[PDB]
Order: structure tokens, then C-alpha cells, then sequence
């Protein structure tokens, strides 16, 4: 048995940013009082992750990234009532305490205990239960998924379907519900609409597959990279555009496709160039843009406010709005119906101990999404 | 008399910019098809009226400004349905066509006939009505209500009550309709919400009016002015704060006055510092900010695109969201039924001959609104 026992296993540590994955033996405490030791089964590369080694997302290092991902409770912690051992759980990078001022309100998601907008890289308790070559690791979001096991606080595990495919769901753990969020639920995209989708990666092909659930009249895929296109047009898109193509600004030839403006535009790149861009191609009077991409650690935008003035409504949101523990197993069961696919969404699939070559395929544009299995 | 006849009359014509209004004789040509002749009875100096002179807000020179006011029909061109003479009317500065995507959008108000966007300062024809010494006289938003007599397109004017109060319902041509339109239609301020207002002038109060209204159970003002927080608290303010008594941020004490930011902030000032304030003030997760006031020419502001990926939601708008000349009929009537009032927006009435003391009076920090009789 290994509840209540310290457990050796082998995680992907980041020692330094933009060095490779080092797959090596750590040691992970059992779960004190309201946390859960899970064992990892599917871990999906998000953007994210490598913002993380490129320094675009400044969080704690050493760390151990991931936040995308399912696994099977190992054993719980004193106090814990959600999850038992056996479970089959998504971790919540975006916790739902339940108790603060954001997850009491209809609308707010991103709760408060979040590690997001100032990271420390621990535990809600300010601690960690990770140890590599006798240095203790840094936890990222409070998930770190990319471990044979982990330890995530209660308000950071949702209990899923017992017979979900953890190979499958786990991307509703960030990449789905990040993009069908932003558009049925933070956007809220309307039927016979118009929409523009600036980044065709997974995050962006879920928008698209957001704003087509939403019966969106057309949906305008934009990318730099063509080849992402097919797939874009796979899901939804009516039509696809690379702003490399024209010699005009793309908001202005986007403004004149949609005969003045989009009803609703996405920015699920990451630049602050694209995010106004994204803003200035929707309707001046009724527009809607949504930001869903990650800006490069604290830099500042520059934009025009007579865009707003005109009337356009700017908003950006976190796990697509989702009010994580209720969502998660909603839509795990919704995909179980059948309601929504993540076929779409796989490119590529590869053992966790082949993480780094994952990372080079995001980055070579070949992929989507790369499921680890472990 | 006077129908189908150029008539002279004295008006306000501001020769350069940074110049005192020029009081002099002015001739009126007949309305064209489509056109309006009004008589003007009364006319509020808005701060937007000085922004022109300031330069603050670009638009053709030389010109006759003056936007929010209410007259009486002397004359209707060929093929006005809307409006006959003798009526009290009240010119619209953003039109409402009735056919334009913007008109025809549920939410759209800004209407593509707009002369805001892109100031042109002439008739819908691209034409002048105006003549001074000779030389012809640029209008302002196709509305140049700083005349005794002025010529506005049938789709720039709205037929009012015939029992209204002509010096007290020009207020709805601006002013009031925008701070209550910011705050009920376009913020939809919901009851027991916190909101700060920043900048308590004409179109504050009436975002506080509108607040209250709203059921906000908590709201803010702030201004550098003390003098301005007696009114506010009158029209619902709960408390005020002046900026510069603090040796920190006003966002930071907002947030720590709110327990974590506000619901509904408001910038109405117009500067670009307080807009990023604004919106830096209102809760993370899903605090609203509204931009009403207008901005120096040509000026970018420069924020941190995390304030709205965590949540926030950023919107601005034009006369407080209202299809012109659907709701200021309305408006007056609500006025008359005792819903709402404009006597504490009213601080001083002049005659129009004093045009250039009222604008002394807001200026010095006096007054809120001054009503030009004529
Ligand atoms: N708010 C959240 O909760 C949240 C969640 C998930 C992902 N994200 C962020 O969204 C972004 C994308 O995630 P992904 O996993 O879908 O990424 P990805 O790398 O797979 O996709 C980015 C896409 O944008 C394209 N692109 C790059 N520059 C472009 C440009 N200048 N113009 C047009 N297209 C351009 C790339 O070719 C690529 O197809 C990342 O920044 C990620 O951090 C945010
Ligand atoms: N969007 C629209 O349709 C619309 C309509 C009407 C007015 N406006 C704009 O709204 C703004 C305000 O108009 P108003 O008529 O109420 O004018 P106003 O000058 O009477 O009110 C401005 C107030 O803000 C205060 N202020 C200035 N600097 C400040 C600072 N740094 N911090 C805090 N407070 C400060 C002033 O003391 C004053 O009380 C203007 O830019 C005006 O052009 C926009
Ligand atoms: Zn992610
Ligand atoms: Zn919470
Ligand atoms: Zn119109
Ligand atoms: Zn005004």
C-alpha cells in the first residue's frame, strides 16, 4: 500500500526556462488534511505549459508544469469528502473554494484562490510535497500534471465519470472548456452571427467549435500558419484568413468581409498586437471581442479608447468562464452524450517520457494538441 | 414670415480654437428635403461643447457648436414626416437613420450617420446652412444648437412632449441620458451592487442618478474637487473620495474600500489615466467599467491586457447607449411623470447672450449645468 506513505515516481522538472523537460525521480508526499494524491493517466501539452519555459508565464522555478490533464485518486487526505481512492478526477488548475466573494457571485469563475495572478507555486498552504534531488520543486497552478502522481488541494480536483476516457477528457481539464467557454458562456455568441477567431491552435479550434454550437452564421479563422486551416474549417470555420496574405491590416480586411465589423472576435493567441487587432475588427457600436491568450509576462498594451467609446465591449476570461468543480464533470458527461468531440482536437499522442518531443512538436507548428499517456 | 426664407439670426461661432464664442450674426438657410428648421429656446454647455474649443475633440472650424438643447420647429423641408412646425423638438447628435446595420441592431446606437467618428461638420449632404460675414460656418454633429435658429437633418431630431419644459428637458439631449443610460442600459447596474463614478459633473450625477435607480446599494464618487461631493451625495453617492488625499493609488483604495474592487466603475472625466483606474478598480473576476468620457484627440492609452483576461469586462459608449430618436421621447415623458429629476443638474441659467460665462463657470469649476436661454 502507498496511502499515507511518501511516494517515489518520475516527473518532467524544469529546472531553467527554454531547456528541455528533465525526466527524472522525485518524491511526492502523501496528502496532508483536504488534498488528494492522484495517480496521473493522460497529461495534454498546452500552450501554457510552454509559456512557462519560455518565460512568457513567470511562475516559481524548479517547477512541475502541467494543468491539463486525469488521472485516479491514489488516497485522500484527512477532511476530504468529494473524492474518493479509485475516482477517476480532472485537476482544476482554476480552483472553485466555494467560499470566496468570485465564487458566490452568478457569473465570476476565476476564484480567488487561484495561483495564477501571483504565483508561489505551492500548495493552498503555502508548502509543497514535491522533492527532486533532495531540493523541494515548485507546483504549478496547483496541479503539476506532469508527474506519475501528484498532490492538488480539494478545491482543485473534480470527480468525473467513472467511464470517461482519461486519454480523452483530460483536455477538458484546460483547452476545451477554455474555448467552448469563451464563446457560448463569456462571449455568449449568438445565433446568425458572425465571428472571427484569431489562432487556430486548441484552444482556438474550441472557440470555433463554441461559436458553431452557437449557431454562428460564419466563423473566420485566422492563423499566420495555413496548414492550420483544414482543421480549423474541420470544426466550423466558414472561411479562413492569414494576414501574411494581404497588404492591408487584417482588422480592416475583416472589417470589410463582415461589412463593417464582426459581431464577435477572439484573440486566443497571445500577443498584444492581435488583441487589439481582435478588438478593432468587431462592430464599433455592438461588437464584442474576447481575450482568451496568455500576454508575455507584464507588458502593456496600446490602444485607441474611442474603440470602446464607439460601443465595442472588450472582456477577457479564464478556463472560458467556467466555474470549474460544477463545469468539469457537466461536460464530461455532455461528452459522453455525445454533445461535443475532442477527436478533433488530438494530433498527436506520445508517452509521458517522450514529453520533450511533445513540446517540439507545438512548437514546430505541427500540432494541436499531443496527449501523454503514462 | 420666415418659412422658405434665409433668415439672420445671432449665434455663437467659434472663429479659432482657444477662443472665447463670437456672438454674432449669422444667416439661416431654409431647410432642404429631408431638413428641420428649429428655433432654439434653451441650450445646456456640455463639457464636450468645450472640448472642441480645447481641442480636446477635432471637428472642423469654424463652427457653431452646441449639441444639447431643445427648441421649437419653425419650418420642415419636403418630405418630413416626423416633425411639423410648432413643435418642441430636441436635436439628436447621434442620429438614429432607422437603416444602417447599427440602427437596425437590437443594442446598436451609434449610428452610421454619425458625425462623431470622422467630423465632417456639415448637413447629411456634406453642406453648410451657415453663413457669417460671408464665409461659410461649419455645423457640430449636425446638431450646431448654439444658434437662435439651426437647421438639423429630419433623422438628427426628435418630437418631445408639447407640455415640456423646454429649459429643463434640453438636459436629455446629452448630459443626463448618457450618465443614466451608462449606468441602467449600458453597465446594467444591478441592485445591492458597490459602484465608483469617477467625476462628478452633469454626466456623473446622472451616472450616480442612474446607479441609484439601478438599486446600487453602494456608490462612490470621485473627484479632485471637493466642492463636487455635496451634489453627488444629493443625487446618491454614499461617500466620495478625493485622489489627491491619498498617498496611494486611488484604484488601491477603491479596491480596499470595495473588499476587493467594485462591481461597476465609471470613468466620466476623460482622461486616460483615470480610464485605466477605472477599470483597474472594479473587481478582477467580473467587475465592469464604463467609459463615458471623451478622450484628448488622437491619444493611446496603455494597460496591462491581465486586467481583462482575469475577467473584467470593458465597455464605452455614445448618449448612454439610447437609439436617440427612439428614446428621448420617451425619456421626456418619464421626466413629466415625475420619474427622475434635472433641477439638481442645474446650477446656473444665463441668457443666451452670456454663452461665454457659462463656459467660464464650468471652467472654474462652478458650475455643473448652465442653461442658455435664448
Ligand atoms: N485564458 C485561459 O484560460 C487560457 C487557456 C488556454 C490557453 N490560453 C492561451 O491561448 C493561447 C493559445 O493556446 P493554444 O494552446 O490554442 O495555442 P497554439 O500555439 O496551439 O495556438 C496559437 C496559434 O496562433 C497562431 N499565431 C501565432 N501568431 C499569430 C499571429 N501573429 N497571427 C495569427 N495567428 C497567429 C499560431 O500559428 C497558432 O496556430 C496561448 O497564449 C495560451 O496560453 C489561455
Ligand atoms: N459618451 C458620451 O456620449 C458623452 C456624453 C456627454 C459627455 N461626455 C464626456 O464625459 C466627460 C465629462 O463631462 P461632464 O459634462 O460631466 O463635464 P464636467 O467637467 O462638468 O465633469 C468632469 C468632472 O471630472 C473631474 N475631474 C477632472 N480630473 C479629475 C481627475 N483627475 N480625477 C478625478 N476627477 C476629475 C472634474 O472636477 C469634474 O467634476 C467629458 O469628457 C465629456 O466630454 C461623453
Ligand atoms: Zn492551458
Ligand atoms: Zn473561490
Ligand atoms: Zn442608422
Ligand atoms: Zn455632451
Amino acid at each position: 500500500s502507498t496511502a499515507g506513505k511518501v511516494i517515489k515516481c518520475k516527473a518532467a522538472v524544469l529546472w531553467e526556462e527554454k531547456k528541455p523537460f528533465s525526466i527524472e525521480e522525485v518524491e511526492v508526499a502523501p496528502p496532508k488534511a483536504h488534498e488528494v494524491r492522484i495517480k496521473m493517466v493522460a497529461t495534454g501539452i498546452c500552450r501554457s505549459d510552454d509559456h512557462v519555459v519560455s518565460g512568457t508565464l513567470v511562475t516559481p522555478l524548479p517547477v512541475i508544469a502541467g494543468h491539463e490533464a486525469a488521472g485516479i485518486v491514489e488516497s485522500i487526505g484527512e477532511g476530504v469528502t468529494t473524492v474518493r481512492p479509485g475516482d477517476k478526477v480532472i485537476p482544476l488548475w482554476t480552483p472553485q473554494c466555494g467560499k470566496c466573494r468570485v465564487c458566490k457571485h452568478p457569473e465570476g469563475n476565476f476564484c480567488l484562490k487561484n495561483d495564477l495572478s501571483m504565483p508561489r507555486g505551492t500548495m493552498q498552504d503555502g508548502t509543497s510535497r514535491f522533492t527532486c534531488r533532495g531540493k523541494p520543486i515548485h507546483h504549478f497552478l496547483g496541479t503539476s500534471t506532469f508527474s506519475q502522481y501528484t498532490v492538488v488541494d480539494e478545491i482543485s480536483v473534480a470527480k468525473i465519470d467513472a467511464a470517461s476516457p482519461l486519454e480523452k477528457v483530460c483536455l477538458i481539464g484546460c483547452g476545451f472548456s477554455t474555448g467552448y467557454g469563451s464563446a457560448v458562456k463569456v462571449a455568449k455568441v449568438t445565433q446568425g452571427s458572425t465571428c472571427a477567431v484569431f489562432g487556430l491552435g486548441g484552444a482556438g479550434l474550441s472557440v470555433i467549435m463554441g461559436c458553431k454550437a452557437a449557431g454562428a452564421a460564419r466563423i473566420i479563422g485566422v492563423d499566420i500558419n495555413k496548414d492550420k486551416f483544414a482543421k480549423a474549417k474541420e470544426v466550423g470555420a466558414t472561411e479562413c484568413v492569414n494576414p501574411q496574405d494581404y497588404k492591408k491590416p487584417i482588422q480592416e480586411v475583416l472589417t470589410e468581409m463582415s461589412n463593417g465589423g464582426v459581431d464577435f472576435s477572439f484573440e486566443v493567441i497571445g500577443r498584444l498586437d492581435t488583441m487589439v487587432t481582435a478588438l478593432s475588427c468587431c462592430q464599433e457600436a455592438y461588437g464584442v471581442s474576447v481575450i482568451v491568450g496568455v500576454p508575455p509576462d507584464s507588458q502593456n498594451l496600446s490602444m485607441n479608447p474611442m474603440l470602446l467609446l464607439s460601443g465595442r465591449t472588450w472582456k477577457g476570461a479564464i478556463f472560458g468562464g467556467f466555474k470549474s468543480k460544477d463545469s468539469v464533470p457537466k461536460l464530461v458527461a455532455d461528452f459522453m452524450a455525445k454533445k461535443f468531440a475532442l477527436d478533433p482536437l488530438i494530433t498527436h499522442v506520445l508517452p509521458f517520457e517522450k514529453i520533450n518531443e511533445g513540446f517540439d512538436l507545438l512548437r514546430s507548428g505541427e500540432s494541436i494538441r499531443t496527449i501523454l499517456t503514462f
